[PDB]
């Protein structure tokens, strides 16, 4: 349309005029603040076979002051734009404004809730609050599209826009779709536009008029987002209607899904991440994600593939501090669970068979295609005769765990076939998908059929490698067109038949754990069992240079296989040295296939390599893997520093200084006040961390009670004292996001001034994920109160929240780090703090009554350099009854978790080199705030390390650490 860089047809996107099956992966800058580990990220995406990244920007983290869009240092885009360049990955960028992401505000920023007019509408008050983002962010955009040399070939407007409610009428609305695409389109934006509907329905398809994108698009997350019962897969839930919807919604473009579940979010009080992990584990991944193949996909994009952190306070109160998901790529960036390595499988198996682009989807059946009602077969249809085709089969009940035999029936170049030809029974255990292919294309070689599935392939020189793998206890067979016989030429023949039928040569076979390797002409067939295959990898191999180039039938063709361990990052080829760089989690045998004819010599991580070949041209070598020793301080043998982070609860107190809550009237349009004045921080610009309140009033000696609904968002909690006398406590639970309390107060003399201390976690603001709900504008503060005996005016309010509100203080730790107490204002929470005259007692002694304490200290760091060691700091939790606190961790200034011991459910606290120096100094800081009578203390906190990753890995850059500087203003 606009450019000829990115087109399309009815099949497949077209990427420089060829053909690419974009299968990506969810990636979100903001939640992995540190640029130079951007590029592990790509990597193992790369690794994965995958092509391409999705990413949100955050709008309320790029204009927390309205007015100033502030994108630098830990926000600038530009190194995570570097980074997916350098590891040949495109982008697919989702701006928003609106992302949902589960993120505070679902993206917007907290001013939102000062705007007259209702979210993600028409309303002129909303359009005209988004222009200053969508301006700055498009441009930085723009920039790095493809048809400017950078990766970027997508862009998405808006974020499922699916639905209104609550007395919104007006979705759809063409005209505000079309507002924010040609607004993009006037900042440069020349890609074309993606959509990602909550579902199927057709929304600003092509062809609907105004606000129509350029590919239809929409999400599924078929196993829901409850990770309590991992094992159980409900009936039903597996969809089968996607490509039949496709053909009615949006023929003319390639079916795409956006955003495709790749595991699960998890709540405050939920269930833990290692548990959604388990639900969307491999089992989920090539049952579902082949099913997604079965349509024809020719978009995919997982969410997440890599989750992140919720670091300083950036996340919204539907979740908590970490954002592992669970997916494949862990929150501290490994990759270990077996849905990673099973995902690589078919990953790699998409970018070498262009075949599948041009198959045509066709029914799904019980009978045409197997001997069984038990299985399922869903056919896409080669054009022609000779074409390609793919079966893919699973269980008639998809959450089936039996296992089940079969004879697959098939047409072919060759006519209707029934396989196993030479004899015997394929098999599907339990909760397994496979993709059977027919005549398969291997570089002119036709491949009549295939039972086991196919990794990869690839022709060096004259020679055709192609490696099909089988899950344990299984009987398979393949044929080659054309073909006169075969030879075992690694492995014991045993188990191996080989026999010509019609004019194709039938070889069939039973999965071992020993490879086998047949030759039939000059094709090698690599025999091997699924869990060997995990250890596969195809890097691409650069001409000139080491970076891989992004993924085409050029790069593809000139990649290599490696077998290797936990992960092979790159391969080039520099004079006679083939250079490979991986990482190692334990000794690992090595293994390269097809190294290019000029390679003499192997180099691996920068070190020559003794290496050994073998009859097939194999090259072998090892690497050795010896645990190194790892020195982490004991936290609570280290000094530490304290102060009372709560001065306010004393008579000397003074805060003439702080905001006068004294707005007889509120700019939110979705909540009408129920007191004097406003009490919504939002209302003053304090939208992050702690708010405090403080009432002012001269008692007339009938006071008995003091009534209050406070409001915080899910788990938050509150404290309130009157003047130095404690007061109360909400501690919060997993279901409460307010609180109605009233509360008896002491004896109060007439005549003589009082003030009430009210004291609010602020969990983040909500998304508004249904339009019209106005969920956003949920307001944090006091929503109600009446002190008996007196007027509500008769109560004069002061209000406070990070320092200086939307005008924040740090504008390097961006404007949600910080909340609203005392040390917070102070910057305590920041390296080198004035600890001089401070109470030298930890947190391991904690309060002995309610209030909240600030906690300082440091510790040297010099961890064994070459290796890739992730970080934790975890709490104890081993009691029945847990005591109710709060805790806020500081690690050089970043506010990196937030603690709740009554309510969990995390206690395990991952925080990134670069965030924390591995080769200087550290600093440490806690606010503990108790929310019980006893006080609070912490048994158990320490620090410790998983295991070491031998790694090439460039070293790490400490991010920006500013120190601890006395504020003017402060309070
Ligand atoms: C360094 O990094 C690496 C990554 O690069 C880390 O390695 C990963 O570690 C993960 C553990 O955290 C691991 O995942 C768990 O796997 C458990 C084992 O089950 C799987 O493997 C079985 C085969 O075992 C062989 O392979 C695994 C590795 O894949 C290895 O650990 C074993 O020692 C063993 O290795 C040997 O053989 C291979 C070749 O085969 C060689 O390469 C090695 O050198 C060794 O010689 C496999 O049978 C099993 O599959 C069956 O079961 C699953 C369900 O669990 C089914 O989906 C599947 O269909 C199949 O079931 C059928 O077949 C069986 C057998 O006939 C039959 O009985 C059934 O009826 C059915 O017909 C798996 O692939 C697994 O138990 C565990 O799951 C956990 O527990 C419960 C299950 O009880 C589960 O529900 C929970 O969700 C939970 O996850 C995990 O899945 C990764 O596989 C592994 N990846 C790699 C690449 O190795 C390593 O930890 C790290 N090191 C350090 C120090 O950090
Ligand atoms: C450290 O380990 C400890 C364990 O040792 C662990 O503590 C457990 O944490 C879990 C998860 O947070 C707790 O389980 C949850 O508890 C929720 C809170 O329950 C209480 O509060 C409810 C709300 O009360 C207020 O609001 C309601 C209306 O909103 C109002 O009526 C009330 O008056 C009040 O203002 C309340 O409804 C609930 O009442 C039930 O239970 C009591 C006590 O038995 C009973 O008398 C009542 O009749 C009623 O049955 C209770 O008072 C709870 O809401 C939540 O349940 C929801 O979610 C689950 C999904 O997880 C759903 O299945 C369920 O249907 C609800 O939707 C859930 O049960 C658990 O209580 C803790 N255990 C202990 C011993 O304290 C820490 O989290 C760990 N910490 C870390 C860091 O990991
Ligand atoms: C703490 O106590 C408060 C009440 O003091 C609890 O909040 C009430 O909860 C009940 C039960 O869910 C709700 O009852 C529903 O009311 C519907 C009608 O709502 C309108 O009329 C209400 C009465 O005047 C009014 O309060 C309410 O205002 C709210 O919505 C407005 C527009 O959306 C908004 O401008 C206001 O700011 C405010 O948010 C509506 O105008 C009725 O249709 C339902 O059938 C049902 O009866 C009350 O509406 C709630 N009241 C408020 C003010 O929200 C709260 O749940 C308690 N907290 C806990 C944890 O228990
Ligand atoms: C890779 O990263 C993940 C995510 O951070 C790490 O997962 C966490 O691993 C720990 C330790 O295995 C899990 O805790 C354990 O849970 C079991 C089950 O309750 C319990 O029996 C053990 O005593 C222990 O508490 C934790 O649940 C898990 N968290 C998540 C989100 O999955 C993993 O450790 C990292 N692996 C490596 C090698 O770095
Ligand atoms: C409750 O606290 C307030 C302060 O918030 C006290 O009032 C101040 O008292 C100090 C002396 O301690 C004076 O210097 C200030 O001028 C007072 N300011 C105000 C607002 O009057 C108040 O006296 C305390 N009440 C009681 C009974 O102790
Ligand atoms: C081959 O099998 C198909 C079923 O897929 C059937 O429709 C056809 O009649 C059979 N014979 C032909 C035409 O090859
Ligand atoms: C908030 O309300 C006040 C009083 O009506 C008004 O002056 C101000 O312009 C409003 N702010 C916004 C952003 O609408
Ligand atoms: O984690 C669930 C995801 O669901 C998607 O539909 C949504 O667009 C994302 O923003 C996120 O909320
Ligand atoms: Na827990």
């Amino acid at each position: 349309l606009l450019q000829k860089y990115v087109t399309w047809d009815e099949h497949s996107i077209f990427v420089n005029g060829e053909r690419l099956m974009i299968f990506s992966g969810e990636v979100h800058p903001y939640r992995l603040p540190v640029a130079s580990l951007y590029i592990d990220i790509f990597e193992k995406v790369k690794a994965l076979g995958f092509n391409c990244v999705s990413f949100y920007v955050d709008w309320a983290l790029l204009e927390g002051n309205p007015g100033h869009y502030s994108a630098e240092g830990i926000f600038d885009l530009q190194p995570f734009f570097d980074a997916a360049k350098e590891a040949g990955i495109y982008l697919l960028a989702r701006p928003g404004p609106y992302i949902n992401a589960e993120v505070s505000g679902g993206g917007f920023p907290g001013w939102l809730q000062r705007v007259d007019g209702i979210l993600r509408t028409s309303d002129e008050a909303y359009l005209k609050a988004t222009d200053n983002y969508a301006s700055n962010i498009a441009a930085t955009i723009a920039k790095a599209q493809i048809t400017n040399g950078g990766p970027i070939i997508l862009y998405q407007p808006e974020n499922e826009y699916s639905g209104a409610c609550c007395g919104y009428n007006g979705f759809p609305d063409g005209s505000y779709m079309q507002y924010i695409e040609d607004h993009a389109r006037d900042a440069g934006i020349v890609v074309p536009f993606i959509s990602n509907d909550a579902w199927a329905a057709g929304h600003n398809a092509p062809g609907t008029g105004a606000g129509a994108v350029d590919i239809y698009g929409h999400d599924s997350y078929p196993l829901g987002f409850d990770c309590a019962n991992p094992s159980t897969w409900p009936s039903g839930n597996l969809p089968t209607y996607f490509h039949t919807s496709h053909e009615q919604q949006s023929p003319s473009t390639p079916y795409s899904l956006v955003e495709f579940q790749g595991g699960a979010f998890d709540p405050w009080g939920g269930v833990g991440f290692a548990k959604c992990a388990a639900l969307l584990n491999h089992e989920f991944e090539r049952v579902f994600y082949k099913n997604d193949f079965s349509f024809g996909v020719a978009f995919l994009n997982l969410y997440m593939i890599f989750g992140g952190t919720n670091w300083g306070n950036l996340g919204h109160p539907g979740g908590y501090t970490s954002y592992d998901y669970g997916s494949a790529i862990s929150e501290s960036r490994n990759i270990t669970r077996e849905k990673y390595s099973e995902l690589k499988l078919l990953g790699n198996f998409a970018k070498v068979s262009p075949g599948y682009l041009v198959a045509n989807p066709g029914d799904l059946s019980t009978s045409t295609y197997t001997n069984t009602a038990d299985l399922t077969v869903t056919p896409l249809l080669g054009s022609n005769s000779s074409a390609s085709s793919f079966f893919v089969i699973r269980h008639s009940d998809y959450s089936s765990q039996a296992s089940v035999e079969y004879k697959l029936t098939v047409p072919t170049s060759a006519g209707n076939l029934t396989i196993p030809q030479l004899g015997g029974s394929l098999t599907l255990s339990g909760r397994d998908s496979k993709i059977h292919v027919t005549d398969y294309d291997v570089a002119g070689t036709n491949i009549l059929y295939s039972t086991a599935e196919v990794f990869t392939w690839k022709k060096f020189n004259n020679e055709k490698v192609l490696v099909l793998y089988g899950g344990p206890g299984e009987h398979h067979e393949f044929a080659v067109s054309g073909a006169s016989s075969s030879s075992v030429v690694e492995g014991s023949s045993s188990g191996i038949s080989s026999k010509k039928v019609g004019k194709a040569l039938v070889v069939a076979w039973d999965v071992s754990t020993a490879r086998r390797i047949v030759q039939v002409g000059s094709l090698k067939v690599f025999l091997l069992d699924r869990n060997s295959a995990y250890n596969y990898w195809v890097p691409q191999v650069p001409t000139k240079g080491t970076a891989p180039g992004y993924s085409n039938q050029e790069t593809t063709a000139s990649s290599i296989i490696v077998k290797a361990g936990y992960l092979v990052r790159s391969a080039y080829l520099d004079g006679n040295d083939l250079h490979i760089q991986a990482d190692f989690n334990a000794t690992t045998p090595i293994e390269v296939v097809g190294a290019p004819s000029g390679a003499k010599n192997l180099v691996i991580n920068g070190k020559k390599t003794q290496t050994k070949v073998d009859k097939n041209g194999i090259w072998s070598a090892s690497v050795a893997y010896t645990a190194p020793k790892v020195q982490l301080p004991s936290l609570k043998s280290l000094k530490w520093k304290s102060v009372d982070t709560l001065p306010e609860a004393k008579n000397t107190y003074d805060d003439s200084a702080w905001t006068s809550a004294d707005h007889a009237y509120t700019n939110n349009s979705a909540h009408s006040l129920q007191t004097p004045t406003s009490l919504f921080a939002s209302d003053y610009g304090y939208h992050t961390g702690a708010l405090l309140f403080r009432g002012h009033f001269t008692a007339n000696g009938k006071e008995k009670t003091f009534f209050v609904q406070t409001k915080g968002g899910t788990a938050y909690g509150h404290s309130i004292w009157i003047n130095e006398t404690y007061v109360g406590s909400w501690a919060g639970t997993s279901i409460n996001d307010n609180n109605n309390a009233t509360y008896t107060l002491p004896t109060l003399q007439s005549g003589k001034n009082y003030v009430i201390t009210v004291v609010i976690d602020n969990m983040g603001l909500d998304e508004d994920w249904t339009i019209g709900s106005e969920d956003m504008k949920n307001p944090r503060g006091i929503i109600q109160y009446s002190l008996s005996g007196q007027e509500a005016s008769a109560i004069s309010w002061k209000l406070t929240g990070n320092l200086g509100g939307e005008n924040y203080r740090d504008t390097v730790r961006g404007p949600l780090n910080e909340g609203g107490l005392y040390a917070e204002r102070q910057g305590f929470h920041q390296p080198q703090p004035p600890t001089q005259k401070w109470d030298s007692s930890s947190p391991f002694t904690g309060l002995t009554k309610p209030g909240i304490r600030f906690y300082s200290t440091s510790f040297d760091l010099d961890l064994p350099s070459g290796y890739d060691i992730p970080l934790y700091f975890n709490f104890g939790n081993s009691t029945s009854t847990p005591a109710a606190y709060r805790v806020q961790l500081y690690v050089n200034g970043y506010q990196y978790g937030k603690y709740v011991n009554n309510i969990g459910p995390q206690t395990s606290f991952p925080v990134p080199e670069g965030i924390l120096n591995y080769h200087g100094t550290n600093w440490l800081a806690l606010s503990l705030w108790a929310q019980e009578d006893n006080g609070a203390k912490l048994d158990s906190f320490e620090l410790i390390n998983t295991t070491p990753v031998l790694t090439s890995l460039g070293e790490v850059k400490s991010v920006n650490q500013p120190k601890y500087q006395a504020r003017k203003g402060a309070y």
